[PDB]
């Protein structure tokens, strides 16, 4: 993996976003690890998070005109990623996010920020079943914009309800590329680096054997 | 004024956040100027916005444990302010925001002395609702920080900021005030007509 990807795993572990134990996922599966991006819940965590998103985005080489974050979890992510693109990559990008219902006052509709136009980069944390993307895609399409990509923190690389993963479902359903800062493959690689992580390594590898794509 | 205040006025003008013309405010008053923080809508705008909020916060000296932004406008403001505190002031603050439709909170636990951040205060509705939430969690209100204090009357004798300050015994601070805007416009010969209109508005509605 690239250095920033190893650093991102180290960051997620340090802020207790990446945890090990016995978790029940939205699907009902029992997983030995869980990535709870909601625990990036301080200003330093947000600052670094945006920097890691921005690095992954620039690394991908995908061209885009605007960053969109879905209400609610996407709003801080899009904000900090936009800041980091300006502060650390000499890129001053429009951002946008939605409100779940229109205000009484004014004609802003359901959008906040810049006009929703051009090639949109959608930011998200972890795709489980694609619902936040679906709501977002309906908004992107209704505004005449296109989806340049979806940028997420972690691709768990595991089956959805059927044969393909949730990320592969989004890629097919919305005909797009999903960019991830890290994957399950990267997590497994990181866990090979120190003997203290060997129990977690075995558990995560067993999970991949059962559910990985 | 302080350098960050002059720079914030210049920046707001350059991004059309501060604009002149004829606007109808939430109060129905016809104002010759309007401050729309929602037009700080690019990454550079957001980066600098948070710096300006962070500078006003540290300048105030108010002690606080957590930054809260009311949904929706306060969410990006609190986010970028928290980023700038960490990146430019070596201060790593918990942040929080609510879901407007109303569990109802995102971010760090709502505890301790909370600094609210908002764009403007018109009637005090976002603060009233946010204060309900903050006090219901046992937290206290360290302050409210806004971009611009328009220094105008509310429905009665006092301003909406003064209502907030008294109703909640809390401190409201602002990056800039109308008095700062007037001081700046007095320096710019090309803004003389705008200045006159703003001064006439202040004569009618100023507190
Ligand atoms: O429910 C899941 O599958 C899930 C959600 C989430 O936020 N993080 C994770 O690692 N899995
Ligand atoms: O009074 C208002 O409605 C108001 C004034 C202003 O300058 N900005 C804003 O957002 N609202």
């Amino acid at each position: 993996m690239k250095p920033y990807q190893r650093q991102f795993i180290e960051f997620a572990l340090s802020k207790q976003v990446l945890k090990f134990g016995e978790f029940t996922l939205k699907s009902g599966r029992k997983s030995p690890y869980f990535f709870n991006a909601g625990l990036f819940n301080t200003g330093r965590d947000l600052a670094l998070l945006g920097r890691f998103y921005a690095e992954a985005l620039v690394d991908s080489g995908i061209e885009f005109d605007l960053l969109f974050g879905p209400a609610y979890k996407g709003i801080p992510i899009a904000t900090t990623t936009a800041v980091a693109l300006a502060e650390h990559h000499d890129l001053d990008l429009p951002y946008c996010f939605n409100r779940k219902e229109a205000k009484d006052h004014g004609e802003g509709g359901n959008l906040v920020g810049s006009a929703l136009q051009g090639r949109v980069m959608l930011v998200d944390d972890v795709i489980t079943a694609g619902t936040a993307i679906r709501e977002s895609m309906e908004i992107i399409q209704a505004n005449g914009a296109t989806l340049a990509g979806v940028l997420i923190s972690l691709d768990r690389q595991e089956r959805g309800r059927g044969e393909i993963s949730a990320i592969q479902e989004v890629e097919r359903d919305y005909n797009c590329k999903v960019i991830s800062i890290i994957t399950l493959k990267d997590l497994i690689a990181y866990l090979e680096e120190k003997p203290e992580m060997a129990e977690h390594l075995a558990a995560v590898k067993a999970y991949r054997e059962e559910f990985g794509v």
